[PDB]
C-alpha cells in the first residue's frame, strides 16, 4: 500500500491516525514510537495502553484523545516543532507470535504567513 502522511503546521498539534475497531480490553494493548516499527514492540516510546487506558507516556506532549477501549488509538502531538517530523509507528498488540498490526505514519511539519 501507501502508508499514510500527516500535513500540520509548527507550534500546533497534530493527531496520527490509527484505529482497530476490532479492539478489545481483555486482549488487546498498545504503543507509538518514534520511527519505523520495530520488529518487536515500539522504539522511541511516545504512548502505551493497557487495553482501556494509557499506561505510560514520555511526556504530557503526547495524549489519545479517543477512546482506548474503541480502538481509537490516534496519537495526538501538543505543540510541534521542526524536530516531530518523521515516521512514526503505531503497533497494534495482539497476543501470539506474528500477529501484530504495525503502521508507519509519515509527518511533516509546515509553517504558515509568519
Amino acid at each position: 500500500m501507501s502508508e499514510d502522511t500527516i500535513i500540520g503546521f509548527l507550534g500546533q498539534p497534530v493527531t496520527l491516525p490509527c484505529h482497530y475497531l476490532s479492539w478489545s480490553q481483555s486482549r488487546n494493548s498498545m504503543c507509538w514510537g518514534k520511527g519505523s516499527c520495530p520488529n518487536s514492540k515500539c522504539n522511541a516510546e511516545l504512548l502505551r495502553t493497557d487495553g482501556t487506558r494509557i499506561i505510560s507516556r514520555k511526556s504530557t506532549k503526547y495524549t489519545l484523545l479517543g477512546k482506548v477501549q474503541f480502538g481509537e488509538v490516534s496519537l495526538t502531538i501538543s505543540n510541534t516543532n521542526r524536530g516531530d517530523s518523521g515516521v512514526y509507528c503505531c503497533r497494534i498488540e495482539v497476543p501470539g507470535w506474528f500477529n501484530d498490526v504495525k503502521k508507519n505514519v509519515r509527518l511533516e511539519l509546515r509553517r504558515a504567513l509568519v
